[PDB]
Formats: C-alpha cells, sequence, structure tokens
C-alpha cells in the first residue's frame, strides 16, 4: 500500500492500515516542508456544531456532512489515547481544549451572523448536546473593544481543539510504531507510483490524500474526479503578553466566503488566531497584507485588546482542499485498487479518524460509514443548491466582508451595491453552464480571476455534462 | 450490521418485510407475541380511510392538511403492497382485501355540529382531490336496513376508498417478512442499550440481550415508554397514550355482508360507525375511542352496548338477532401533541415508527417506505419531516379552538347515544362545560393545551394524574424554550 500525501488526512488513512493490516507493507510519501498544507497551519478545533451555518442545514447534502461531523467527534478522545499512547509526556498532549464558547457580535452580516448563531442553537438542541447560552460577563479571559464587544455567548461542552503540530508528530510517531515506512518524496505520476527523485514504487493499493493536489494527480490517468481547488488560509501564532490563554476555544459561527475568527489555546503562553479562506486557481504559498492586517483586527478587537502589544511569533498559510461541487471526494475509484481521500476545505482534520476508518472498511471489503456513499470522489459534480440560492449567497457573503471589516461608509451605498452586484453575478453565473453552479466561495473567485481562466472553466463544465448526461 | 424492529403490529412488520427487502446483506429480527397484548391491528377493520377520515377541524389546520395528503399517497401504494404480500403465499391464506369502496352515511344520531360539518368537509375534500366519488339515493344503498327513526338521508359512493381484513393482513406480512430473510423472535424488548450515543441493542424479558447497529421502535401505545428511559429523551419525545378502542366480530342471521365499507365520519372524541367486510358469513363492526393515561386490554359494558346499539339502528337491524362471535380491544397509539412519531432519534440507529392513532394501518406501506429511506441515507416522503419523534410538542391549535371542540365533542356523546332531555337541559350543559375546561387548560400548562380527545381524559382523570401532566409539561418547556 502507497499513501501519497503526509497531511493530517494520509498519516490517519496510514496509521489505520498499518494497525489493521500487519501482513502488508504501507509507504507514505510527502516531504517535511509540507508545501501549501493546510494541516499543519491549523488551530485546529474539532468542528461539529461550531461550523453549523442556516445555507449548510438547508439542504440535504449539508445535513449529511453535519451528521458525520457528530459522528467523528465521538472517536476523538480514544483516537488521542492511542496516539499518545505511542509516545511519552515530553511529546506534550495532543488535546488543548474540552469546550469551546461561540461568539455573537455585529461585526458582520446580520444575514450571516445572526441566522448562523440561531442554527447552531437549533442543531446543538436536535442532538441533544450538553451546551447553554451563558451570559457574556462569564465568558473567562476575553477582553474586547466595547464597540466590537459579544451580547450573547453559547457554551458547547466536548467540543473542543488539538494541537495540529502535536497530532502530525503523534500520527508520524504512532505510524513507525505499527511498521510503517515515510519515504520523504512526492509522487509524480500513479501509473496503472513514479517519485519526483525519478524512482518507481509498485503497489496494489494506492490512496492519494495529497490534499489540493489530489485530483491533478488522479486526472492525468480528468471529467469524473471533481476539481479540487485551494482555500487559501491564514492564522498566526502569538505569545500573549502575559502568558495566559482562554480555557475554551473561543469562534463565532462562519462568515463571508467561509472565513471565520477563532481562537485555539496552546501550551507554553502561545495561542492560535485564525483564519482567513480565499478560494485561488493556482496554488499561493504567502499571506497577503489583507489577510494578515484582516486577522489581527478581528482577534484584538473580538476577542482580547491584550493581543495588540503581544509578540507575533509565526504567521501560517494553508491550502484548505476546495472541491469545485463544495463537497469532499472519499472513496472508491473505477480503476481497482485507487483510492482517494480529500476535498474536506474547512474540516478534514477533524473528520480524519472517521474518514481514515471508512476508507479502511472499504479496502477490507466492508461497507465503512452509512452516510459517506454520496461523496464517492467519482461523480458527477453535485447540485446541492439552486443557482438561485446560491446567487442570493454570493451577493450576501459579498456585502458581509463589507460588514466584517466593518465599513463606515454612506448609507445610501450599500443598497446601491446590494443591487448593482446580482446582474453581474447572474450573468457569470448564466455564462459559466446551463446545468452546474459553482457555490458562492468559488464563484467570487472564478468572478475576480482572468477571461481565459472563465473560458477554462466553461469548456470543463462542458466536457463533464458531456461525460455524464 | 443487525436491525431489531420491536412490535409486532402493523408497523412493524410492514417497517421489517421493507427492511429485509430492500437491505437483503444485513439480519433484520422482529421481537413481540402472538398475544399481540393491547394491539391495535388485530382489533382493526380495517378501512383504508382517506376522504373517509376528513373532519373539518382536521382540514382548518395545517397539519392536518398534510397528514390528509399523506393518506391520499398511501392508498394509491396499496394494489402492488397487497399483490407484493399474497404472492408469497397460496389461495389458501384468503384475500388481503375485502372491500375496493366505501359509503359515508348521514343520519341524525349525532351533532350537527359534528356530522353536518364532516360530511360538508368530505364532499369538498373529494371535488379538490378530483377523486371519483357520487352523492346517491340512500335506497340505492345495499344490504343496510336501518331504524327508520336512526336512518340515512344522505350517501356518499367513495370509489377505490376500501378495507383490508387485519388479520390476514397480519399473516401475509409475518409470511412475507421470513420469505425476505426476516427472523421472528417471540419475545418483548424490555430495555434498548445506548452508551456515548449510539444503540448498542435490545434487553429482552426472558433475560437475553441482542446486539444491533439499528432499532425501530413500532411497540404502538408502549413505544415512547420504552425510548423514554434512555438519558434526557423522557421529555424530548412526545409521550404516547391509549386510545382504546372496542370492536366486534359478529356471524350475519343469513351469512350475508354488505359489498362496501359502510360508515359515518368520525364521531366525538374520534370514536366513529362502520361496518367491514369479511369472507365467511362473517361482519366486522367498530370502533369506541377512549383516551386512558394507563393501558386497559378489555371492552366496558357501556363501550359494548354503544358500539352494538349504533351498529343495529343505523346500518342493519339484522344485526340484532345475529351471533357475537368476539369482542375485540386495542389501543390506538395516541400522540399527547396529536400527530405521530415517524423516523430518526438524537440516539444513533434508534428509529421509531409510532402514534399513529386512527390511521397508522392505511399509512403503513408510505410510513414503512418513509423509515427505510430515511435509514439508507435518503430523505423519504417530503411531508412526514414534520413528524419527527424527538421534538418539542407540536401546538397545531390555539387553546380556544381546542375549549370550543371539546365541549361540541362532550355535547356530541350525548346526540350519538342519542339522549332524550327537556330541551333546557343542552343549553344549560353547554354553558356549564365552558368554566371547567378553561379552568383545566390554563391550570396544566402556560403553553402547552392537550387535544380535546386528551383534555377529556385529563377532566376525568385523578388530581395525581393531572399534578403529574402538569410537571410533565413543564419539564418539556425547561428542555426546549
Ligand atoms: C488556515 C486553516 C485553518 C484550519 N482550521 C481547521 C480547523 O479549525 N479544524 C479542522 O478540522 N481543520 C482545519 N483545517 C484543515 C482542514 O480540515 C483541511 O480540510 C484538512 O487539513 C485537509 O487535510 P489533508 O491531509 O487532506 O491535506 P493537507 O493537510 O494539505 O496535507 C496534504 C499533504 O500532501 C502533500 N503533498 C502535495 N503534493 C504531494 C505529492 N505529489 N506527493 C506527496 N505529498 C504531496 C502536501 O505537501 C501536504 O503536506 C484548517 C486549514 C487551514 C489552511
Ligand atoms: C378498534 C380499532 C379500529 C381501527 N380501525 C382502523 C381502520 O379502520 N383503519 C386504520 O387504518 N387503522 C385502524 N386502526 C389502527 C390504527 O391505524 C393504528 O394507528 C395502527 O394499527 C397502529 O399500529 P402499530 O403497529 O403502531 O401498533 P399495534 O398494532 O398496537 O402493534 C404494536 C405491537 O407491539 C407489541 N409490543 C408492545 N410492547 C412491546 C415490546 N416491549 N416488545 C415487543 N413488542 C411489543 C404489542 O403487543 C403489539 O402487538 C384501528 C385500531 C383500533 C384499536
Ligand atoms: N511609536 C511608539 C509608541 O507609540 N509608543 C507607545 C506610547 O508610549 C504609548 O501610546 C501612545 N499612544 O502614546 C503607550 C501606551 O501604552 O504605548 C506605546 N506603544 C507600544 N508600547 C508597547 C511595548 O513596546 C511592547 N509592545 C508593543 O506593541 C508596543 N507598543
Ligand atoms: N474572504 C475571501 C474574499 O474576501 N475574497 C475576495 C472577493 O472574491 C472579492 O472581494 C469582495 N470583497 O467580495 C475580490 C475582489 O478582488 O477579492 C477577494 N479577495 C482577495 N483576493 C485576493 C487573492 O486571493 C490574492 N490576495 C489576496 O489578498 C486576496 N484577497
Ligand atoms: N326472551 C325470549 C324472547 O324474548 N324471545 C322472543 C320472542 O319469542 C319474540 O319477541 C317478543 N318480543 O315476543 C320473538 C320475535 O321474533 O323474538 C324472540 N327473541 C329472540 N329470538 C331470537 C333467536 O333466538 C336468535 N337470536 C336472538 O337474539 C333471539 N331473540
Amino acid at each position: 500500500v502507497i499513501v501519497v500525501g503526509n497531511g493530517v488526512l494520509g498519516l490517519s488513512v496510514g496509521v489505520e492500515i498499518a494497525r489493521t493490516r500487519p501482513d502488508v507493507r504501507v509507504t507514505l510519501l510527502g516531504k517535511p516542508a509540507r508545501q501549501y498544507g493546510a494541516t499543519p497551519a491549523a488551530g485546529a478545533m474539532l468542528g461539529a456544531f461550531g461550523e453549523v451555518t442556516a445555507h449548510a442545514l438547508a439542504s440535504e447534502h449539508g445535513r449529511k456532512k453535519h451528521a458525520l461531523a457528530v459522528q467523528a467527534q465521538r472517536l476523538w478522545p480514544e483516537w488521542i489515547e492511542s496516539l499518545e499512547a505511542t509516545g511519552t509526556a515530553a511529546d506534550g498532549r495532543i488535546k488543548t481544549a474540552d469546550d469551546t464558547v461561540v461568539l455573537l457580535n455585529t461585526v458582520g452580516h446580520s444575514a450571516l451572523d445572526d441566522a448562523n448563531f440561531a442554527a447552531v442553537l437549533t442543531a446543538l438542541k436536535e442532538a441533544n448536546a450538553p451546551h447553554e447560552e451563558i451570559a457574556v460577563e462569564s465568558v473567562d479571559w476575553i477582553d474586547p473593544d466595547p464597540n466590537s464587544r459579544p451580547l450573547r455567548a453559547l457554551h458547547i461542552e466536548g467540543e473542543g481543539s488539538v494541537d495540529s503540530g502535536i497530532l502530525l508528530a503523534a500520527l508520524e510517531r504512532s505510524f513507525l510504531q505499527a511498521g510503517g515506512r515515510l519515504h520523504p518524496v512526492d509522487a509524480t505520476e500513479i501509473r496503472a507510483v513514479v517519485t519526483d527523485d525519478g524512482d518507481f514504487l509498485p503497489a496494489g493499493h494506492v490512496v492519494v490524500a495529497a490534499g489540493a493536489r489530489s485530483q491533478r494527480l488522479v486526472a492525468a490517468l480528468a471529467h469524473r474526479i471533481p476539481r479540487i481547488y485551494d482555500g487559501v488560509g491564514v492564522s498566526a501564532l502569538v505569545d500573549t503578553w502575559d502568558g495566559s490563554g482562554p480555557a475554551t476555544v473561543l469562534r463565532t459561527s462562519n462568515r463571508a466566503f467561509a472565513c471565520g475568527l477563532h481562537l485555539v489555546p496552546r501550551a507554553g503562553g502561545s495561542v492560535y488566531i485564525g483564519a482567513t479562506n480565499a478560494v485561488c486557481l493556482e496554488p499561493r504559498g504567502a499571506a497577503s497584507i489583507a489577510e494578515t492586517v484582516f486577522l489581527f483586527n478581528c482577534a484584538t478587537h473580538q476577542l482580547h485588546r491584550g493581543l495588540n502589544g503581544s509578540e507575533l511569533r509565526k504567521v501560517q498559510v494553508g491550502s484548505r482542499p476546495a472541491p469545485i461541487d463544495g463537497f469532499p471526494l472519499i472513496g472508491g475509484t473505477s480503476v481497482e485498487g485507487l483510492w482517494m481521500l480529500s476535498g474536506t476545505y474547512r474540516d478534514g482534520l477533524h473528520m480524519s479518524p472517521l474518514l481514515a476508518r471508512h476508507v479502511v472498511s472499504l479496502m477490507d471489503g466492508g461497507t465503512g460509514v452509512d452516510g459517506l456513499r454520496e461523496f464517492r470522489p467519482e461523480r458527477d459534480l453535485i447540485s446541492a443548491w439552486s443557482r438561485e440560492e446560491i446567487l442570493d449567497d454570493v451577493v450576501r457573503h459579498t456585502m458581509a466582508t463589507g460588514y466584517e471589516f466593518p465599513w463606515r461608509l454612506p448609507l445610501e451605498w450599500p443598497h446601491m451595491m446590494e443591487t448593482f452586484l446580482q446582474g453581474p453575478f447572474a450573468e457569470l453565473a448564466d455564462r459559466l453552464s446551463d446545468t452546474y453552479t459553482p457555490p458562492a466561495d468559488l464563484m467570487t473567485a472564478i468572478m475576480f480571476s482572468e477571461r481565459e481562466q472563465q473560458d477554462e472553466l466553461i469548456a470543463y463544465y462542458a466536457d463533464v455534462h458531456r461525460e455524464w448526461h
């Protein structure tokens, strides 16, 4: 077995294959640099209820994803125990918090933040999950600017965070302990694996978990595996002024174009703050000025003014694998022995133990986890929303980038922008395809891409229609 | 991974048959004894009731118009469902279908405020749906020989609205379940075991433990009491009470029976008169309805006399000298908020199919297909999402609507007897009933109002049972507000 990719997904499936099949040789590819790597840039939140949006829970496909995230949560305590068991005290703790506080402030669009807070509250009630709406004065540690302060707060019990760096170290250690072999090179081509040093590695099973590069690698063998783009994410490590940190995750609901504000606790007087999100049609390995300023401005005003005078340790950049139809690519292929584990966008890390168990069950002739069949990697592009829903959503999210800044402008201007944004986005959607509509996150990226890149997408969408219809 | 269906009524067996047929990979085990204690299904005629079940009150609420629509959808599944159940048997097992058509009769042995309004609502709902029917001369209704003072003056022929022999249906479902690889284990579930928010399986009343990744509760009136023992769920699954129903099998004086179902519209506290044809010189007559806070396995004298008096006067005087074969008693699962409990739970693998009151049997093919679709990652049937088993109590009617309804239905118990009393007395009772029912509704909860059928049961229950309901309603408010 060859696993292509050394993120959380690759290493998680690697650990589970090595542990449950001691007969077979499992080799895992990928370099220590982890170029464009989502996992090392992640806090990371074990996001289930925190990830709930009104928009997600209005589509069948969105309610399934949520259900899987709830299932994944139950696996984490034993998964961590089994990964820490292969190490010692000095390797550090994977878990950094047990609980999450969701904050509602007015530094955003009412159409996102008010709707999403209500949807989180609802989803917690439906699932009988332990939680309570608490007084904002009872949230520990936070010291917001009064004009940016929360007026409502939601304590979610058993929704926590891991140190993504200690998790990766623990996965590598646990992989080696179970007989896995780490070969620090990149796959160049799947033969039905040729590595970038010129060598060839034979195998009867290849699992592609190469993050945002996963589809580009399998497509060479193009219109049957949905494209994966780079959801470029910026986060930061900060040494706090006094070495303190909050006891819980602190977060807002998901915001304009799947951005969001959160602070994940870390050991040793550090905190993680994140995270920006921009779908890019080509990969990008560096934060923009705008991304850095926006992340820092939100954290200092909405969470703790003490972060203003705190020391910047590191600006982190990773690529969320962003699937063109908005849903993951998990499981089997029309090619025997070819598996794919990618397109997890915001929550691959959270779902990793469940997704790893699913793919291993499939590889052993099982059915794995029930709800994951819809997310077969070899599929027609899913249409989880009407064109109408997506056009309302993309205009709302565009307006939200203003309210999240937050801007100050004449009161006539937001009404002007609302009406003048509708036409151009409606025109783009109609021009792109008669059948497929890109989700909002990707549609804004396409709107502000070159004409050549738009035309290439029109060809792609047309070639996919001919293949499947 | 193993499926356990808890309950051997029409709902349990129907979902059992559909799981076994569409998932040949998995082992499906169905629990429940041949005694079918408190069983609604074996006490049912049963009518495939869609238009016959229409009341003015039902078609005035959003929730009521949805239920009606589902009943119309369920009707279309029955011909192929019967074909597929009879296919697993032979000639000598007998026919599931006993009639194709229903005649709705309007007589004056009831309240004008129910029977006149409900006859008009049935006529309207048939017209709206473009359903085949006609208002016919009463002299053209075959077989009936009513007492002239109890006779109908209007009659409504509904085409393709018929009846099944509930006993032959149950035998055919059991046979069809075994044919599709189901296993029947004739014991009762005592306890559902769950840990870390997932079903492990079922402890049975013989002491054994059966493991499963899917448990479907279709235990009729016992369904909520079984799931409520799990953490938090006591105030998250709406209570189901016993709609105790009395019916009878009669061997007719001459071996004859009507070619159609004969029925009135639904009457005081969802209590109705009907005759369902049977093979071999027998007829089914039903059916009484009384919500009881504890289960009851035996007919009262009052229920027996009322059922027999209505049938002999309003349908056929020949039934008076006809032989009583059997008095039947079953519990219609009566949900506290008046709507079914169908679908998924906060516990993974735990499904519920119950609280169907008067029409679970009719809706069984549709409800079975819905739950199987949900179990296979589908969305099932559109309108049934509203009836999720894990919910705040639904408030489908204002307190005002329910207080008018409970007084009207109370008065209807008089006109349906039918009573003979001084003409001042009904006006006195109308005015003196309003205060006590208004007082009870206000005392019970600031937010929830029990539907009329349940409110009258609460009115005439013990003070301890009323206080327990005040606590229940309060605990449900704290859980969901
Ligand atoms: C800013 C940010 C914040 C995040 N926050 C969260 C969070 O709060 N909660 C959460 O659950 N998740 C979070 N995530 C991660 C999210 O869940 C991702 O979906 C997940 O990390 C994807 O993991 P992966 O293994 O698929 O990809 P990656 O983590 O990108 O790993 C793929 C690896 O493959 C390597 N690779 C590329 N090409 C090749 C090749 N040819 N051969 C071999 N290896 C190759 C890459 O270098 C990389 O190391 C965050 C990500 C970002 C960027
Ligand atoms: C008098 C009367 C007339 C009716 N007429 C009609 C009609 O004309 N048309 C119509 O559509 N419907 C009719 N119904 C029935 C109505 O449709 C019901 O809603 C329906 O039968 C309910 O079916 P069920 O399978 O949920 O419950 P039931 O038929 O009550 O079956 C539940 C079964 O589960 C068993 N059980 C209980 N506890 C356990 C346990 N722990 N483990 C295992 N098994 C257990 C019970 O003994 C019972 O056999 C009538 C009912 C009655 C009482
Ligand atoms: N251009 C220099 C300047 O503005 N000096 C400030 C000045 O002395 C007062 O501020 C105003 N506005 O007069 C003062 C009130 O606290 O804070 C100062 N600013 C600081 N001091 C902090 C420490 O060196 C450590 N960490 C930081 O980030 C520094 N920022
Ligand atoms: N949260 C996502 C978001 O705001 N997306 C923007 C969105 O698509 C349009 O702007 C609004 N406000 O709607 C659009 C107009 O050019 O610019 C987007 N922003 C960008 N694109 C840049 C490139 O990826 C590289 N460098 C950056 O710093 C990125 N910033
Ligand atoms: N207590 C004796 C009695 O009253 N006998 C009746 C009596 O001879 C006449 O009626 C009056 N009122 O004199 C007579 C007119 O038909 O009916 C008699 N009753 C009957 N015969 C029926 C058959 O046995 C079958 N099933 C019944 O229900 C029986 N009822």
